[PDB]
Parts: structure tokens; C-alpha cells; sequence
DNA sequence: GGGGTCCT
DNA sequence: AGGACCC
């Protein structure tokens, strides 16, 4: 059965949150900084040169006039992250979330119900929400295509909740799966939204240049690929499947040749609560026991804070190492999910694990330490 | 780089 | 426990 979905992005988002943080940016070229980064920046200050990701040096060289804001700290940032979800939950109960900043919901039963509730007659006073990819004509006798618009509809007015609501402007994209809905909603920006009807899915794949631009085509897979002499949508839509099975497994390559085709029949999970609570850190050297020490008890004082809030207790720790990663884990003994010191036996336990997986007695050197809790019941 | 999912 | 993806 044909699905409706759609995907939502907020516009830079770290940027927005500082702006409706602190108005006194508003007006300001601005970008959030991670370190010696510029991880996001509001689009008045994209203007001046900058760019998603870019050193911090260059640039306040390509904009001196530059402001500078802290997201080393996630915790605002969350907090409307699921203040977001929350919003469109409402919506319907079915929300899938994609990193801080995107969502995505099924449509599919919320659509029909608007449908069947339609006059035969008003049938054609249906319109569209916002753009039309490859602005193609509207068919609407097509069914298919009555559907989406009415997915535009809806998407039209999250759009407008999450600003009335919470002052957040982004871009939604609606189409017939997960992938195309992700790629449909950046083909304008920031701030609208565009539809994308079946006929105009292939003109969408092949508008991607690089063959890793596609949801779900990362690093490796790509250099896997480009070792092959695959580059293109059409190269991998083209390619032979066997030669592709035998050189990524049957499992992989049947699902990313799909992909090329723009098929994903991948449903949308609800999210709910996070699994998983984690801080990291990564550097040049660390090669003591006790400086690790010294930082395994940062990061387990920073996270016992949100693992202390949530509510339900995690029932497993981890250690994770970068010398390629590699971690330990171990319960955590019955009498610790009790919350009044908690910090030295946990650190003992840690050190434990990051002990066995790492020989003190001989020389080491980690360019990464990170502490994860899980398991919540 | 700095969180989080999921498949295996 | 490790490997991939997403942001
Ligand atoms: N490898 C990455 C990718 C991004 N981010 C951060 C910066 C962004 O604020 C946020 C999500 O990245 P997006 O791709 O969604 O960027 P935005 O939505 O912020 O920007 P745009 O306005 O271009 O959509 O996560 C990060 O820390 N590490
Ligand atoms: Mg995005
Ligand atoms: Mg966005
Ligand atoms: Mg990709």
C-alpha cells in the first residue's frame, strides 16, 4: 500500500535556538561553536561567506563581523529537540527522529481519515501546500496524487505549529517513502516546503550528483563503490547485482541498489525516550592511568545529571576507546541505581573495564574516551 | 570532531 | 563487541 510521509528540518538549528535564546542576535551574523568549529550559523551570517563547518579562524576572515556562541553544551538544545517531537506527536502518535533537528511522521492513516470525510463534490477544491517538485503539473484525478496533497496540507500546518508554538521555522518534504520525503524537503530552503509527486521521483535521484548523497550511502559504502568505478545514481542503478551481492553482502546491496531506484519501504519507528545517554571526548595524547581517571570522572559527572533527571534507570554502563573504536560494558550492580555517593564506585567499575581492554603496565596512547549509560527500565 | 540509532 | 548509518 502507498504510504504518505513526512520529513521535517529545522533551519540551522543550534543557531535558532541561541537567536530565541539571547534577541539580542537577531539581528547578528552568528554560528555556533564546537571547539575551534563552526558547527551551524544562522543564514544572515551564511550570507557573509560562512559555512556549515568551517574553521573559526577563517571565518571571522571571510565575516570580522562574526558573533560567536558556545553549543558545546547540547542541553538547550535537546530540550526543544524533543520539545519538537512532542509538538508533531500530536499529530500522530508515530514519530521517527533523525539526529536534534529532523523528524519524521507517517501521514498515511492521518490523510485518509481527511479524505474520508471529504464531499465527492469539494474534491477538487483540494490544493497544494508550498512548492511542487520539478513543478509538475497537478493530476486531480490521480489518487495518488490527492493524497500527497493532502500530505501537504498537513505538513503546512506543523510547520505553522512549531512556530506559533515554539518560534522554530524549517522545511518539510512530503513523498511516498522515507528517502524521497528526506530528499525532497532541502530541495528549498530554509523555510518552505516541497511535495514530490511519482512521476517526478526519478528526476529527483538523478539531481544528486555524488552517489553518497543518498540517506544511507555513508563513508564506507561509498568508497566500496567508488572503488568499482561506481559514482553516479545511474552507474549504481546500472550496476550488476551479483558482482554488488558478492561485494557487499546480499543484505547491503539489496537494499542501497533499491535505494538508486528511490525505493525504501523502511516504516517509520516511534522514537520515544532515548535509549542511550553518552558524552564524549576525543585529543591528541593521554597516556596515564590517571588523567584517564581524571577524565572518566568529568564525563561520569556530566552525565549522571540527565541519567539523574529522565526518570528510569539505566542497568548498563560502557566504556568506549580510540587508539577504530572498541568498549566494554558490565551491569551495574543493583545497589549503585540508588540515588548519597555514587561517583567512586562507579569510576572503580570503569576503571575495571578500562583496564582489561587496555595494559597499564605497558605504554598507551587514546585519542578518544567516551562513557555511555543504557539499558533504562 | 561530538551524540545517538540500528544490523549483525 | 563491533560495524555501519544518521545529524
Ligand atoms: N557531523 C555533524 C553534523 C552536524 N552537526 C550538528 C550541527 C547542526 O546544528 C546539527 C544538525 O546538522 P544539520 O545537517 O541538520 O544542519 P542544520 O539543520 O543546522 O542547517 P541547515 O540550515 O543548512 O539545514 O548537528 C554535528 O555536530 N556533527
Ligand atoms: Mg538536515
Ligand atoms: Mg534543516
Ligand atoms: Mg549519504
Amino acid at each position: 500500500s502507498s504510504r504518505v510521509i513526512v520529513h521535517v528540518d529545522l533551519d540551522c538549528f543550534y543557531a535558532q535556538v541561541e537567536m530565541i535564546s539571547n534577541p539580542e542576535l537577531k539581528d547578528k551574523p552568528l554560528g555556533v561553536q564546537q571547539k575551534y568549529l563552526v558547527v551551524t550559523c544562522n543564514y544572515e551570517a551564511r550570507k557573509l561567506g560562512v559555512k556549515k563547518l568551517m574553521n573559526v579562524r577563517d571565518a571571522k576572515e571571510k565575516c570580522p563581523q562574526l558573533v560567536l556562541v558556545n553549543g558545546e553544551d547540547l542541553t538547550r538544545y535537546r530540550e526543544m529537540s524533543y520539545k519538537v517531537t512532542e509538538l508533531l506527536e500530536e499529530f500522530s502518535p508515530v514519530v521517527e527522529r533523525l539526529g536534534f533537528d529532523e523528524n519524521f511522521v507517517d501521514l498515511t492513516e492521518m490523510v485518509e481519515k481527511r479524505l474520508q470525510q471529504l464531499q465527492s463534490d469539494e474534491l477538487s477544491a483540494v490544493t497544494v501546500s508550498g512548492h511542487v517538485y520539478n513543478n509538475q503539473s497537478i493530476n486531480l484525478l490521480d489518487v495518488l496524487h490527492i493524497r500527497l496533497l493532502v500530505g501537504s496540507q498537513i505538513a503546512a500546518e506543523m510547520r505553522e505549529a512549531m512556530y506559533n508554538q515554539l518560534g522554530l521555522t524549517g522545511c518539510a518534504g512530503v513523498a511516498s517513502n522515507k528517502l524521497l520525503a528526506k530528499l525532497v524537503s532541502g530541495v528549498f530552503k530554509p523555510n518552505q516546503q516541497t511535495v514530490l509527486l511519482p512521476e517526478s521521483c526519478q528526476h529527483l535521484i538523478h539531481s544528486l550528483n555524488h552517489i553518497k548523497e543518498i540517506p544511507g550511502i555513508g563513508y564506507k559504502t561509498a568508497k566500496c563503490l567508488e572503488a568499482l568505478g561506481i559514482n553516479s545514481v545511474r552507474d549504481l542503478q546500472t550496476f550488476s547485482p551479483k558482482i554488488l551481492e558478492k561485494e557487499l553482502g546480499i543484505s547491503v546491496a539489496q537494499r542501497i541498489q533499491k535505494l538508486s531506484f528511490g525505493e525504501d519501504n523502511s516504516p517509520v519507528i516511534l522514537s520515544g525516550p532515548p535509549q542511550s545517554f553518552s558524552e564524549e571526548d576525543s585529543f591528541k595524547k593521554c597516556s596515564s592511568e590517571v588523567e584517564a581517571k581524571n577524565k572518566i570522572e568529568e564525563l561520569l559527572a556530566s552525565l549522571l545529571n540527565r541519567v539523574c533527571q529522565d526518570g528510569r534507570k539505566p542497568h548498563t554502563v560502557r566504556l568506549i576507546i580510540r587508539r577504530g573504536r572498541e568498549s566494554r560494558q558490565c551491569p551495574i550492580p543493583s545497589h549503585v541505581i540508588q540515588k548519597y555517593d555514587v561517583m567512586t564506585p562507579m569510576v572503580d567499575i570503569l576503571m575495571k573495564l578500562f583496564r582489561n581492554m587496555v595494559n597499564v603496565k605497558m605504554p598507551f596512547h587514546l585519542t578518544l574516551l567516551s562513557v555511555c549509560f543504557c539499558n533504562l527500565k
